[PDB]
């Protein structure tokens, strides 16, 4: 089965950021525009939109190691973007995001969900605290 099976890190390095959920990366020595698994935030024309921005902004460039996790489903979207789990210095950006208020849970499929639990976690605790877009 892949229901148990692990996931691994894999080395990245910041080309540019993007905006809330995208960024550009040279990975395996090409560069790829990645997307975050599991989250959904708002656009730069929404509330919270350029808060979102700004945080990832933030997070990706003033990483001194930047690294991707696929998850064991999809690795590549429709769009040629990579799926997957983005960690600066250790730190997951996914879960910092949606731990802020300022993303949500979504697009949750398949076998490409190993890390919803944690995720929701932080969205339960977001929205407890009425962080940013739970406070409306
Ligand atoms: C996060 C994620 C997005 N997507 C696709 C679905 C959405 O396209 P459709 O609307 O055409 O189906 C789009 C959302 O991305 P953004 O939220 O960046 O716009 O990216 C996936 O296919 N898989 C994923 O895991
Ligand atoms: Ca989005």
């Amino acid at each position: 089965a892949t229901s148990t099976k692990k996931l691994h890190k894999e080395p990245a390095t910041l080309i540019k950021a993007i905006d809330g959920d995208t960024v550009k990366l040279m990975y395996k020595g090409q560069p790829m525009t990645f997307r975050l698994l599991l989250v959904d935030t708002p656009e730069f024309n929404e509330k919270y939109g350029p808060e979102a921005s700004a945080f990832t902004k933030a997070m990706v460039e003033n990483a001194k190691k930047i690294e991707v996790e696929f998850d064991k489903g999809q690795r590549t979207d429709k769009y040629g973007r990579g799926l997957a789990y983005w960690y600066a210095d250790g730190a997951m950006v996914n879960e910092a995001l949606v731990r802020q208020g300022l993303a949500a849970v979504a697009y949750v499929y398949k076998g490409n969900n190993t890390h919803e639990q944690l995720l929701r976690a932080a969205e339960a605790q977001a929205k407890k605290e009425k962080l940013n877009i739970w406070s409306e």
